[PDB]
C-alpha cells in the first residue's frame, strides 16, 4: 500500500507541476508575450537601478536589455516612461556592459550621449521615442523586467 | 528505497511551494502592485454589493479601500468607474465601518454626503473625481479587490 | 514516521491544488473574465491559424468562437483587429465546421462572404466591424484563445 500511495501522490505532484507551467504560459500569454520573444513587464514604479535589480532578481528575472531594435520597440512601448535598462558602464568608462555579462552590442544612444554628466552617470534609460540616455544610477526610473522566450 | 522517495517528494513539494510564490508575485507585479503597498484589481464587472464582498473573499482578498489620498487615486485609475469600496453603516446607521473592522478615518466624500437618501444607503462608492457617495448596497457597480501589502 | 509523513504530504498536496486554483481565479479575474461568462484573452500577436491552433491548445484553450452576438462582440473587444476564429471549411470546400466539431448554429457573415475568395479561403476572421470575411489560413491574424465559462 505504501509504496502505491507514494507512486499516486508521485503522479499528482507532476500533474500539478504542469498545472503551475501552463498558469505561467497562461499570463505571460495574457500579458503580451509574443511567441519566440522575450516577456517584458513592468508595474509601472520608478526606484533606483538598484532596487530594480533586485526587484527583477527577485522574480527571478533580471533588468530589461534591448539586444536589437524589434526588443528595444518593445520595451518602449511596456514602459511607457524613462525606464532602466540592465545597461552600465560602472567598471570603465565609456564601456557599457550587459548586467548579466558581456559587451554592449546593440546601441541607440540620443544625440550628445552618453555624457557622463556631473559628478557621473553610469546607468542607462530608455527615454522618449526608445532613445538612450545615461543617468545616475541613483536616480528614480521605471521598473522593466525581462523573462527569457 | 522508500525514504529516498520520501525526501525526494518533499523536496519536489517545497520547489513547488516556492514556485507557485513566485507565480504569485510575477502576476501582483504584472497588475501593478508596487513595493509595500497592497494591490487592486479588477474584471470591470459591475454587480450588488454582497456579490463583491463574496468575489473577493473568495479570491483571500476584499473590496477595496483607501486608507489614504494615494490609495485612493489609484482604486480610482484601477476601477475607471463606480466602484464599491469596504465600507459600510450597515452596522449602525451613520457609522461607517471597515469590511474588515475598525470605524472610518480617512474619507473623501462629495459634498453633501453622506446623505442615507430616501429609504436608505449603507454602502459607498468611489465616483467621478474619485469622490465618495453612500448608495444602496443592491445598486450594481463594479468590483475592484485589494489584497496585502 | 513513514506512513505520518506520507499523509502529511497527501495534505501539503491538496493544499497546493486549492491555492494553485485561486491563483487561477484571480488570474482570469485579472485578465477581465465576467462571472458565469467564458473569457477571452490574446497578445496582440499575428500569426497563421496553424500557430494560433498550436498556442490555445498548448494553454488548455481553444481558438476563440462566437455562438452568438454577445460573444461576437466580447471576441471583438478583446482583439481590436483582425483575428482567426475556430471555424474553417478545410475538411469540405463551402461547408463551415467549428474547430472543436460541428456545424454553425451562428454567423456574422459580412455580405458576400465566405466566398473562397482567389487561390482560397478555409479560415474565418473577424474584422473591425465584427462582421466575417473568410481569409487564408496562411496569412497572418491576431491570436485570440477561448477559455471555458
Ligand atoms: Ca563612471
Ligand atoms: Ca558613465
Ligand atoms: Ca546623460
Ligand atoms: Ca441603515
Ligand atoms: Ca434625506
Ligand atoms: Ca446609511
Ligand atoms: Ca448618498
Ligand atoms: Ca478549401
Ligand atoms: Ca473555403
Ligand atoms: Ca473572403
Ligand atoms: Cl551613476
Ligand atoms: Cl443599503
Ligand atoms: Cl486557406
Amino acid at each position: 500500500a505504501i509504496e502505491v500511495k507514494l507512486a499516486n501522490m508521485e503522479a499528482e505532484i507532476n500533474t500539478l507541476k504542469s498545472k503551475l507551467e501552463l498558469t505561467n504560459k497562461l499570463h505571460a500569454f495574457s500579458m503580451g508575450k509574443k511567441s519566440g520573444k522575450k516577456f517584458f513587464v513592468t508595474n509601472h514604479e520608478r526606484m533606483p537601478f538598484s532596487k530594480v535589480k533586485a526587484l527583477c532578481s527577485e522574480l527571478r528575472g533580471t533588468v530589461a536589455i534591448p539586444r536589437n531594435a524589434e526588443e528595444n520597440k518593445a520595451i518602449q512601448e511596456v514602459a511607457k516612461t524613462s525606464a532602466f535598462l540592465g545597461i552600465t558602464d560602472e567598471v570603465t568608462e565609456g564601456q557599457f556592459m550587459y548586467v548579466t555579462g558581456g559587451r554592449l552590442t546593440y546601441s541607440n544612444w540620443k544625440k550628445d550621449e552618453p555624457n557622463d554628466h556631473g559628478s557621473g552617470e553610469d546607468c542607462v534609460t530608455i527615454v522618449d521615442n526608445g532613445l538612450w540616455n545615461d543617468i545616475s544610477c541613483q536616480a528614480s526610473h521605471t521598473a522593466v523586467c525581462e523573462f527569457p522566450a
